[PDB]
């Protein structure tokens, strides 16, 4: 009756044949929560030939994401494996962010305004502080302007795509010294903590402030790797003259992770000051 | 040892126009130490584009390699850069292992003999024991039968190609990826693991996980704790038990190098 073309296994969500966006290996359709009449994003992720072990790991992660409620985290409703009409995919139902990503929204503007930067970055930081104070802490690990989302008519900014990079990871991320047949399993382990999100946040803030992609002077990741592992900042950093924004970004992208500010230290900066209910 | 065709910058080593073999990233020629008249390996490496930083690092690492003197480590003499057929290459002079790698030597034989396995593996362990007890410890990180070498007429077995994997290496989101994400984490037990796979390769005459079609399947099995198919083709139960003790998933459960050196299977042939 709704002009819907599909229903979730639970029956709770409808899919409409209305495409709202296209990213790499995913299509976002307009959906509807039949219980609340709230419009939602019905995201179809191309099957990445996942095994039975990986499918189990994401199912436990997906159940934990369902519980996250925070104003700066995109809400996660449900997920399942679909094979309708012979198309194999994973469906994710999430909160619908009508203006897409910050990367997409920023394409409409020439120069960043300081009041906008303050508002967007404060919201991102509040979402990260929420994630880092869960039990156990959640580390995003892949924060960028293309997975932070915005709703144009409110200016609400929310972090999205939690767990997506691990779910869609086609190969082992980076190359390691060794021969696979002889390499112990612990050589594939990844060592990181909350400060990887602090570093990513600083690069996001630099991108927003300068309206350009960091390290665009490098022709390939080999040069980036050599610059980054040498502690050389992106050239776009030289364009930041506002001393507060400069000191904020500097405190995030320090090479030594133990010297970076925490998310709460960043939220304490006078640049992000707001109102506390005290007058 | 007549008619040299090149000399090292120092004047110490001569190159003869005699190609002894090819290896990982290298062509090996017969050379000579003019000071001692000992024949050596003159190894010409494939050209690599190294920054001024990486070049300095290799120079400092090479100077440390000169100090590693042990009967089961291939001795490193000298290195430099040379223009070879128009391209800048690294030349290394090392001890000459006349029979090549264990992998090559094994191709001449059909079935591994236990006394041979015990002798080759005991020598690899003594080499690892030496490397791991340097100050600071040296972890090989790429131990395999293709960079362990042998001299046929003595049965002497020596670990080589130290640091060659890192020198010859080539190629989250990169622009947003914190520098610590590029760090590699490992300790001495990664060499114990590779030793176990080396022992498996010798005992069965095939690469471990040869049933896998590509690296991602190996990654899936190794992270899952699934052993190579060749592990169950090991006929000797004592060899099988040692291999299992080296390739345990939890590195803290693996045998130490001292455990392996003092295992009865590797007891010296004094009687």
């Amino acid at each position: 009756e709704m002009k819907a073309v599909a229903t979730s296994p639970s029956g709770r969500f409808l899919k409409f044949d209305i495409e709202l966006g296209r990213g790499a290996f995913k299509t976002v359709y307009k959906g509807l929560d039949t219980e609340t009449w709230v419009e939602v994003a019905w995201c179809e992720l191309q099957d990445r030939k996942l095994t039975k072990a990986e499918q189990q790991r994401f199912k436990e992660e997906a159940e934990m994401l369902k519980g996250l409620q925070h104003p700066n985290i995109v809400r996660f409703y449900d997920s399942w494996e679909s094979i309708l009409k012979g198309k194999k995919c994973i469906v994710l139902v999430t909160e619908l962010m009508t203006s897409g990503t910050l990367k997409t929204y920023l394409k409409r503007f020439k120069v960043m305004k300081p009041k906008v930067l303050r508002s967007w970055c404060r919201q991102i930081l509040k979402g990260l502080q929420f994630l880092h104070t869960r039990t156990p802490p959640i580390i995003h690990r892949d924060l960028k302007c293309d997975n932070i989302f915005i709703t144009g008519p409110t200016g609400s900014v929310k972090i999205g795509d939690l767990g997506l990079a691990t779910l869609m990871r086609t190969s082992f991320a980076k190359s390691v010294i060794g021969t696979p047949e002889f390499m112990a399993p612990e050589m594939y382990e990844e060592h990181y903590d909350e400060s990887v999100d602090v570093y990513a946040f600083g690069m996001c803030m630099l991108e927003m402030a300068t309206s350009e992609y960091p390290y665009s002077e490098c022709q390939n990741a080999a040069q980036i790797y050599r610059k980054v592992t040498s502690g050389i900042k992106p050239a776009s950093f030289n364009k930041v003259t506002d001393p507060e924004v400069k000191e904020i970004i500097e405190g995030c992208i320090r090479q030594n992770k133990s010297e970076r500010l925490s998310i709460r230290d960043l939220l304490n900066h006078a640049f992000f000051a707001e109102d506390t209910g005290l007058r």
